[PDB]
């Protein structure tokens, strides 16, 4: 039996299609989402979900959570280094990645990538499905943000690798919350508007839905906007205020900026049905008491620029469909932030007052379709006749002479596909030719995100201009880049390996992380 999971920056949720219906499995605490968070106590046990969510505030430096944040991202990428600010435990480089450090007790130090740390919440969601259906579950389809990059992917599905699943397809959230939606509709075709804002990423996808055929027409989000930078937002307001009334700088002490995010949650989620909200702490900062009223105007202000950024992917998935927002047919809200008030009330005042589709939990809908997908590939036939068509998110392109960002595969193409260019030696008997591939939508590639570097090597000696290496550039229906290369120049045909510096993991590592999360 294939799983769907929702690996989400805050919670995860498994389901399967059984009997011709979705199950959301219950945990071994008797809640359907579990919290994406893995603790290392002093007596050295690893905790994952609850019971680690729980001790945060008591052993903070332990405690890691958002490690989708940091999932397929770089060092220097400013969204790592701007959320270091806000988690307590400490983050290194290592192999031009952030890794996370922790200590696993008895004076010991350890080391994961963001990858093991997600292996050890899909583990725990893998066991939570295991004891529900009493049977090995070795396969699954995950979800990921529909903007997440090259390298976010990949990540994501090393991180299943690790975990012992095969990842048989990873679904795009907003994708996933479309098949929720319209499974088993029979109207006619449809416009249907997914505006989708999680604990991390936000994305807005536009599909066409019609008897079963889901087809993306536009894609675009934000894989750094979510519900943990409205709860920042509010946690370095009161930072400041609290150093401004009383010149006591709290920034370094963990169990108080923790208590301070706590508390702030707390204050967030009450503020979608109340006006105001108490925020009391304590034993705040060297024993002292924090008390503070939130409005949910002083929210809001605080947050503002952020909401409204938001409308921003909307209008640019309306300009690239070519459609006029009364095309819209219906709005589907989901994510957990879609529950705050102004973004609902952003939202229908973008549309002319237009009302999202009601039936549809927001916290659950990506998890329900994930598992209807796994039905579907496992070769169900009580599900509905599902068909897919998904789009890559981001423009690829290569490097050109002047910096210039020269189009290979246009954002928004349906997955897989392919292009193939034939590329030649600038030197006599050079026996490398570098290619740069970036990913985005600028027309200068120092505005854009380099994917790799890939290197044509074994070319065998010759004059310059004379080799003619055909390159393939393929996106398989996962979203992953794969490139290969043939020569096609007469006489004897030669072996044309590719390197790159994208750093996988390879399948040794991968073994080794298998072998050091099984200690716990
Ligand atoms: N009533 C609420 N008001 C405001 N924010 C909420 C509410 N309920 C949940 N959230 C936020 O939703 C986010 C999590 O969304 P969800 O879709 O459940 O999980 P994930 O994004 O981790 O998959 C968190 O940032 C959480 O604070």
């Amino acid at each position: 039996t294939v799983v769907g999971i929702d690996l989400g920056t805050t919670y995860s949720c498994v389901g399967v299609f059984k009997n011709g219906r979705v199950e959301i499995i219950a945990n071994d605490q008797g809640n359907r989402i579990t919290p994406s968070y893995v603790a290392f106590t002093p007596e050295g046990e690893r905790l994952i979900g609850d019971a680690a969510k729980n001790q945060l505030t008591s052993n903070p430096e332990n405690t890691v959570f958002d490690a989708k944040r940091l999932i397929g991202r770089t060092w220097n990428d400013p969204s790592v280094q701007q959320d270091i600010k806000f988690l307590p435990f400490k983050v290194v480089e290592k192999k031009t990645k952030p890794y996370i450090q922790v200590d696993i007790g008895g004076g010991q130090t350890k080391t994961f990538a963001p990858e093991e740390i997600s292996a050890m919440v899909l583990t725990k969601m893998k066991e939570t499905a295991e004891a529900y259906l009493g049977k090995k579950v070795t396969h699954a389809v995950v979800t990921v943000p529909a903007y997440f990059n090259d390298a976010q992917r990949q990540a994501t599905k090393d991180a299943g690798t690790i975990a012992g699943l095969n990842v048989m397809r990873i679904i795009n959230e907003p994708t996933a919350a479309a098949i929720a939606y319209g499974l088993d509709k029979r109207e006619g075709e449809k416009n249907i508007l997914v505006f989708d804002l999680g604990g991390g990423a936000f994305d807005v996808s536009l599909l066409t839905i019609d008897n079963g055929v889901f087809e993306v027409v536009a894609t675009n989000g934000d894989t750094h906007l979510g519900g943990e930078d409205f709860d920042q937002r509010v946690m370095e307001h009161f930072i400041k205020l609290y150093k401004k009334k009383t010149g006591k700088d709290v920034r370094k002490d963990n169990r108080a900026v923790q208590k301070l995010r706590r508390e702030v949650e707390k204050a967030k989620r009450a503020l979608s049905s109340q006006h105001q909200a108490r925020i009391e702490i304590e034993s705040f900062f060297e024993g002292e008491d924090f008390s503070e009223t939130l409005t949910r105007a002083k929210f809001e202000e605080l947050n503002m620029d952020l909401f409204r950024s938001t409308m921003k992917p909307v209008q640019k998935v309306l300009e690239d469909s070519d459609l006029k927002k009364s095309d819209i047919d219906e709005i589907v809200l989901v994510g957990g932030s879609t529950r705050i008030p102004k973004i609902q009330q952003l939202v229908k005042e973008f549309f002319n007052g237009k009302e999202p589709s009601r039936g549809i939990n927001p916290d659950e809908a990506v998890a329900y379709g994930a598992a209807v997908q796994a039905g579907v590939l496992s070769g169900d036939q009580d599900t509905g006749d599902l068909v897919l068509l998904d789009v890559c998110p981001l423009t690829l392109g290569i490097e050109t002479v002047g910096g210039v960002m020269t189009k290979l595969i246009p954002r928004n193409t349906v997955v897989p596909t392919k292009k193939s260019q034939i590329f030649s030696t600038a030197s006599d008997n050079q026996p490398t030719v570098t290619i740069k591939v970036y990913e985005g939508e600028r027309p200068l590639t120092k505005d854009n995100h380099l994917l790799g570097t890939f290197d044509l090597t074994g070319i065998p000696p010759a004059p310059r201009g004379v080799p003619q290496i055909e390159v393939t550039f393929e996106i398989d229906v996962n979203g992953i880049l794969r490139v290969t290369a043939e020569d096609k120049g007469t006489g004897n045909k030669n072996k044309i390996t590719i390197t790159n510096d994208q750093n996988r993991l390879t399948p040794e590592e991968i073994e080794r992380m298998v072998n050091d999360a099984e200690k716990f």
